[PDB]
C-alpha cells in the first residue's frame, strides 16, 4: 500500500509525462530496447537493435510508447484500486505477448531513468520512492494474475 502522499508524488510527476506522452514514450522504450535487446525478440525481428535516430523516426515505436504509457498511467490514477485495468492488460501479457515479469522489471526500470533524466526536480527520493512501490505494486498484482492464467513468467 502506498500513502496518499506517495501516491500524489507519483501523479505529480506523472502530470509532466502527460504533457508529452510520445516523447516521454519514446525515451522509455529506447531505453528498454538499449538496456535490454532481448526485449526486442517479443516483437517482430528486426531482433537487431536499430540507431537511436531509426527508433526516434519510427511511427511504429512512437505508437507502442503511447499505447504503453496511456495503459501505465490510467492504472496510476487508480491509485492501487486497479483490477478492472490489469485484467485484459494480464490476460494479453500471459496468453498472447507471453511478457515475464523480468520483463516488467525492465520497463519499470527504464520508466524510472526517464523521469529522472527529464525531471529531476519532481523526482527527487521520496518521489523516486513512491513511484517504485506504485510500480511494484503493478508487477505483483499483474504476477497474481498471470498465475490466475496459468502463465508462470
Ligand atoms: C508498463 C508496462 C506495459 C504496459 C502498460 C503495456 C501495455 C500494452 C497495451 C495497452 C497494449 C495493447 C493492448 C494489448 O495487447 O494488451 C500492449 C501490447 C503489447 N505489449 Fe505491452 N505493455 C507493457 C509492457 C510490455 C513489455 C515490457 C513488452 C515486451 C518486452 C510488451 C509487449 C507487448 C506486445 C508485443 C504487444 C503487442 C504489440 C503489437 O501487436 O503491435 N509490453 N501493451
Ligand atoms: C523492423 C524494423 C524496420 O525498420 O523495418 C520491423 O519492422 N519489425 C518490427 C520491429 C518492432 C520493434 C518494436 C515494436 N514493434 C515492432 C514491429 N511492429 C510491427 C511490425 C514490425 C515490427
Ligand atoms: O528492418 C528489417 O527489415 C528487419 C529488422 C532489422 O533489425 N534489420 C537489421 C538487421 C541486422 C542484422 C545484423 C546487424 N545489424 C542489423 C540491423 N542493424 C540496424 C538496423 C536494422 C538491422
Amino acid at each position: 500500500v502506498l500513502s496518499e502522499g506517495e501516491w500524489q508524488l507519483v501523479l505529480h510527476v506523472w502530470a509532466k509525462v502527460e504533457a508529452d506522452v510520445a516523447g516521454h514514450g519514446q525515451d522509455i522504450l529506447i531505453r528498454l530496447f538499449k538496456s535490454h535487446p532481448e526485449t526486442l525478440e517479443k516483437f517482430d525481428r528486426c531482433k537487431h537493435l536499430k540507431t537511436e535516430a531509426e527508433m526516434k523516426a519510427s511511427e511504429d515505436l512512437k505508437k507502442h510508447g503511447v499505447t504503453v504509457l496511456t495503459a501505465l498511467g490510467a492504472i496510476l490514477k487508480k491509485k492501487g484500486h486497479h483490477e478492472a485495468e490489469l485484467k485484459p492488460l494480464a490476460q494479453s501479457h500471459a496468453t498472447k505477448h507471453k511478457i515475464p515479469i523480468k520483463y516488467l522489471e525492465f520497463i519499470s526500470e527504464a520508466i524510472i531513468h526517464v523521469l529522472h533524466s527529464r525531471h529531476p526536480g519532481d523526482f527527487g527520493a521520496d518521489a523516486q520512492g513512491a513511484m517504485n512501490k506504485a510500480l511494484e505494486l503493478f508487477r505483483k498484482d499483474i504476477a497474481a494474475k498471470y498465475k490466475e492464467l496459468g502463465y508462470q513468467g
